[PDB]
Formats: structure tokens, C-alpha cells, sequence
């Protein structure tokens, strides 16, 4: 559909027209045309095919607008929009759209103050320049600064784990709206993508317009950006940018599929539908005018002749073909994970004692937890020394002797020196239950040198896991450059697992490299890199990553029970 694209075009024409000081009647008309297109559920092209008169039946559309609709459908553009674009630059249009600014103010700001950009706008805000205009007080001042921040965030992405719990708190409030029967967090978040744009929620309701009203008036909501009969876009007090879509309860499953995407996955499904005489839309699966499916997502997949496809797979990267042949991959599931294989403690940089870690693991129903404190070079500190590291092993063993399950594995996260040697001697490594190795320095070695360093680390027969291999920090540090094929192949041959560290701003291995490692036949270790017990919740992110990477419970260390895990760790591994 081109409905939303055209709604935007007319809205922009309205804004630019008002900026230029066109007829307020014409300005309001463009905005009403925009609302109509925003709310219109049927494709605008289907009405356009019926003719100019049919377009004019729509609320707000007259002879002028109907010709512009046809122009857009025939050429892909509207010359009027292009004409106003010649008179109104992009930066000045960006300024006017900030909440609390608007077209007329933007004109004064353009002509009198020299503000043609968000940059200048922020400069003015920060210096108090705007306070020297009539109509400007601390209330409007606060709105404009915040509007600017929201504008600048809308381009950008945040780690999934930075926003998922906040999204779930909003989901609770949405579910609690009277009139809402079901709701779900959809979009890329439901697919467990490691960074997300806006958050998208689907609601089932028989009273959609009233559900939208309740939603936009939730205590959590700060600003409404767009609102109509069945959808809204808002900004929360906590910053989150959120889209809502409402469908009738009979359509909920089709709405879930629609709003979960990816868009590429949905293109595949719509073609499969039409190839068997059906139409898939947000509202259901239809044979002619008759709705034959829609209430549940599994019913929708079934109507297309498919098994239900897990959301993390829905990227058009082989899942449609696998579903068509009745051979979807077996995927790791969160209940199958029996422990977390990288947690830190007060022996190094963690906030928790052994007792606190044990208690948290016991609450979670884990069989074990690996306490993997840093070697001295990681912390850029003096210790723990090799002697202290061994003393700690004895303490963890005594803790297990006095506590029982969940058992603590006495581990370490051992720094890899620039030359590929390890930051504990073999007499420490051999006594550890679990040896992780990782890069914490010299992140920018030439690719060939970084590769050699990692290969040399993997020579050591006491190593079990390559921890957070790329060392990336989302928003702070790029992945290290290394030949991952060479690194993974050596790890496979040596019996060393690669880690998926689900700590929210690590997400390392990323899904794509995890998919590569698992496809090459490696073992996988999941962890949260916890430094406080609240971090243990990130295991869901590591599992979601595994699912995106087509990883099953086979060759995942965390699906082994304690005895089987210790056996794996002690075994002659590799070729
Ligand atoms: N049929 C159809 N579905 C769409 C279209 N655009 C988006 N969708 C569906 C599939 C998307 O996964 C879902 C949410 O759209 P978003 O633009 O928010 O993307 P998504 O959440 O997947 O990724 P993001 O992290 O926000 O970049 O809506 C479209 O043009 N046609
Ligand atoms: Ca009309
Ligand atoms: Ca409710
Ligand atoms: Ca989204
Ligand atoms: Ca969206
Ligand atoms: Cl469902
Ligand atoms: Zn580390």
C-alpha cells in the first residue's frame, strides 16, 4: 500500500504551505487529506481505479486532491510537493516538525534568527536565545528541547536489551486497558534482533478507536505524534518511540504476523497465499471475500499450508523454504538452558558474593552457574594472582560442598596477551572447571595479527570457550577485525566452544557470526556476563540470538546437565 507514503506527502505539503503562508483553508485541507489516508485501510489504488469521483467520496478529498492522488499513483511523485520542496529546504522542514515549533514559528526562526537546522535550534535552546521572543516560556522551552531529542533518536537504534523490559512494562499497561483483549510486542523486538528502531505493539479489540484513546492517555505517554481510528504513534515519558496497531479479535493472528514481519518474510507469505487462491492481509487470510483464517497466528500459517514459523527465523533467509518442506530447524528454547556460563563475583569485578549468585541461580531453576572472574590483565589491576586464583578454586569447591545445587563452576575469564599467550599459567588453567579466553586490549591490531593472536590462544589445551569473541560494545566499540573462519575452524578442531554473551550491549557473538559458527559445526556457550543478579535476565537475549542463528539444543554446552557438562570439559576434545 502507498496510503501512508501519500499521507506523509500531503502532510508535508500542509506544513510547507503554512510555512510559506498559503490559504489556511488549503493548509487545513491538506492535513484532513492526510488523516483520511492515514486511517484508510483499503489500498488507495483500489479506489483510484474506480475513478476521480470515487476518490472524491473519501472525507476530505476534492477535485484538486484527487488529481494529486492520481499523479502520485502514475508518476510516483507530486509536483506540488516538489515545488514547495524547492522553496522549503530539508533542515527548515525538520525544524518545523519539532513539537512546540510548527510552520509559522519556524518561519520567524528562519527569517529573523537564522535557524535553518536542528543544530542551530539546539544552539538557540542552550543559550536562551528563544526566551527573547514573545510566546516563549519555560513550558514551551522544555517541549522544544525534548522534541529535538525525540527527532534525533528516531533515526537511531538501541540494543534490544536496553529497551525490552521497558517495552514489557508498557505491554502490561496496554493489556490492562479496558477493551483490549490481547496485545503483544511485535516488530523486530519479537524477532530478537539485537538492535531495534521504534517499538511496535498489536492490540485485539472490538472497540479499536476507544482502545487507541485509552492508549494515548496512559500515564506513561508524553507526546502523541499521530493518532487515528486504529493506530497511533507516541513518545513515552521514558523516551521510547512506540507504534500501536489495533485489529478486531478475529484478526489478531494475522495482525501479529503483519506487525512482526520482517517485511521480506511477509512478501514471501503473501505470494504463497495468492498462489493458492488466497489473500493474506493484516486482517486475515481470505478466499475471495470470505475470511478463512485470522484469529491465531498458527491458523494463519496453516491456511497458507505452513507450520508456524518462530519469529526469530522470519528474515527470508531460508525459513520459508524449510517450512514448505516440513523441515523447520529445531531451536534452542529457554527452558532447555540449565545454567549461565559467564558470571562475575566479588572475587573480581562483580557485585555479588557466591551466596548471592547461588541464591539467584536457585530461583531461576538452574542446575549450575559458572563463576568466571577476570585474570589480572583484564581489570588493569594487580590481581587476582595465580596463587589467589587457585585459593579461590578451593573456596568455590568448599561452597559446593556446603550448598549443593545449583553447583558453581570454578572458572576464569582469562585475558589473551598481545602475543597470544594467556594471562594465567597452565597450572591454574588445569585446575579450573571452565576456562574462557578473550581479548581486552590491542583491539586494533591488523586483522592478520589479531587472527594469529587468537589462533595462538586456541593452541592452549586447557581452553574451553572463546568468550565474547569480537569484543564489541554496542555504541562504543566496533568488533575487532579477525578472520573468523580461521578462528572458528581452529576452535572446532581444538574442541573450544564460542560464546554468545547476551549482556545487553555486547550481544557477542552477533547472530550472524553465531550462525556461521554453528553452521561450521562448533559448540556454543551461552552467558550473560552478569556483574549483578539483575543481569541474569539477559539469558533470554542469548537464546533469542541462538534462535535467529538457527541454533538447536545440540552442541550447546548449557543444555548439558552438570555431570555431562563436567565430562565435556574434562574430555579429550577436538580432532
Ligand atoms: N505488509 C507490510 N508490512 C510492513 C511494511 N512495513 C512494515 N511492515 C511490518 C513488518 C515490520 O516488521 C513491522 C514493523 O515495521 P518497522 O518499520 O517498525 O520495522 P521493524 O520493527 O521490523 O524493524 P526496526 O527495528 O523498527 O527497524 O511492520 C510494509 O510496507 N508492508
Ligand atoms: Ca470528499
Ligand atoms: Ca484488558
Ligand atoms: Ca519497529
Ligand atoms: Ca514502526
Ligand atoms: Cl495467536
Ligand atoms: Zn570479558
Amino acid at each position: 500500500m502507498r496510503n501512508q507514503e501519500l499521507a506523509r506527502i500531503f502532510e508535508e505539503i500542509g506544513l510547507m504551505s503554512e510555512f510559506l503562508g498559503d490559504n489556511p483553508f488549503r493548509v487545513r485541507a491538506y492535513h484532513q487529506a492526510a488523516r483520511t489516508l492515514y486511517d484508510l485501510d483499503t489500498p488507495i489504488e483500489e479506489i483510484a481505479e474506480k475513478g476521480k469521483e470515487a476518490l472524491m467520496e473519501l472525507p476530505g478529498v476534492g477535485p484538486d486532491l484527487a488529481e494529486k492522488i492520481l499523479e502520485f499513483l502514475r508518476t510516483g511523485k507530486v509536483r506540488k510537493h516538489e515545488e514547495l520542496s524547492r522553496k522549503v529546504p530539508r533542515g527548515v522542514l525538520e525544524v518545523m516538525e519539532v513539537p512546540g515549533v510548527g510552520p509559522k514559528t519556524a518561519r520567524l526562526l528562519y527569517e529573523g534568527l537564522g535557524i535553518d537546522s536542528l543544530e542551530k535550534l539546539k544552539a538557540a535552546l542552550d543559550r536562551g536565545d528563544l526566551t527573547r521572543l514573545k510566546g516563549f516560556g519555560p513550558k514551551r522551552a522544555e517541549r522544544i528541547r525534548e522534541g529535538l531529542a525525540l527527532a534525533q533518536a528516531a533515526g537511531k537504534r538501541r540494543p534490544l536489551g536496553a529497551v525490552l523490559s521497558l517495552a514489557r512494562s508498557l505491554l502490561e499497561a496496554i493489556r490492562a486497558l479496558p477493551g483490549v483483549e490481547r496485545a503483544e510486542l511485535c516488530g523486530s523486538a519479537r524477532r530478537y534482533k539485537d538492535t531495534v528502531g521504534d517499538l511496535d505493539f498489536l492490540v485485539a479489540s472490538r472497540e479499536g478507536e476507544r482502545a487507541v484513546e485509552g492508549f494515548v492517555r496512559l500515564p506513561q505517554v508524553k507526546e502523541v505524534y499521530a493518532k487515528g481510528k486504529e493506530r497511533a504513534t507516541v513518545f513515552l515519558k521514558n523516551g521510547l518511540q512506540v507504534d500501536l496497531r489495533v485489529v478486531p479479535p478475529e484478526s489478531y493472528g494475522a495482525g501479529l504476523q503483519y506487525l512482526t514481519g520482517s517485511a521480506a518474510h511477509s512478501i514471501r507469505l503473501r505470494a504463497l497465499a495468492q498462489e493458492k487462491g488466497l489473500k493474506l492481509s493484516e486482517y486475515g487470510v481470505f478466499r475471495g471475500e470470505k475470511r478463512i483464517a485470522g484469529e491465531t497466528e498458527e491458523e494463519v500459517y496453516a491456511a497458507l499450508g505452513l507450520p508456524w514459523i518462530p519469529p526469530p527465523l522470519r528474515e527470508d533467509q531460508g525459513e520459508v523454504e524449510a517450512a514448505l518442506e516440513g523441515r523447520l530447524p529445531k531451536l534452542l528454547e529457554l527452558p532447555q538452558v540449565k545454567g549461565d556460563l559467564q558470571v562475575h563475583s566479588t572475587y573480581s569485578d562483580g557485585q555479588n558474593t557466591l551466596e548471592e549468585l547461588w541464591e539467584a541461580a536457585k530461583t531461576m531453576g538452574y542446575r549450575y552457574l559458572a563463576v568466571t572472574d577476570h585474570s589480572p590483565a583484564v581489570r588493569v589491576a594487580g590481581g587476582p594472582s595465580p596463587e589467589e586464583a587457585l585459593k579461590r578454586v578451593g573456596e568455590i569447591r568448599r561452597f559446593n560442598e556446603t550448598h549443593g545445587p545449583p553447583y558453581l563452576l570454578a572458572g576464569a575469564e582469562v585475558d589473551i596477551h598481545p602475543d597470544g599467550t594467556l594471562d594465567y599459567p597452565d597450572w591454574v588453567l588445569r585446575e579450573l572447571d571452565l576456562v574462557l579466553v578473550s581479548v581486552h586490549s590491542r583491539f586494533n591490531l591488523p586483522k592478520a595479527d589479531q587472527t594469529k593472536r587468537l589462533l595462538k590462544a586456541l593452541e592452549n589445551p586447557f581452553v574451553h570457550v572463546l568468550a565474547h569473541p569480537t569484543a564489541r560494545l554496542l555504541g562504543r566499540r566496533a568488533p575487532i577485525e579477525a578472520d573468523w573462519e580461521a578462528v572458528f575452524q581452529k576452535a572446532k578442531e581444538k574442541g573450544v566452544a564460542v560464546e554468545i554473551d547476551g549482556y545487553y550491549d555486547r550481544m557477542d557473538l552477533p547472530d550472524d557470526l553465531a550462525r556461521m559458527a554453528y553452521g561450521m559445526g562448533l559448540w556454543i556457550s551461552l552467558s550473560t556476563d552478569a556483574h549483578q543478579t539483575d543481569h541474569l535476565r539477559f539469558m533470554e537475549l542469548a537464546v533469542g540470538t541462538a534462535q535467529r542463528a538457527w541454533i538447536g539444543p545440540e552442541r550447546v554446552l548449557n543444555t548439558l546437565d552438570y555431570e555431562d557438562l563436567l565430562s565435556w570439559l574434562k574430555a579429550r576434545r577436538g580432532v
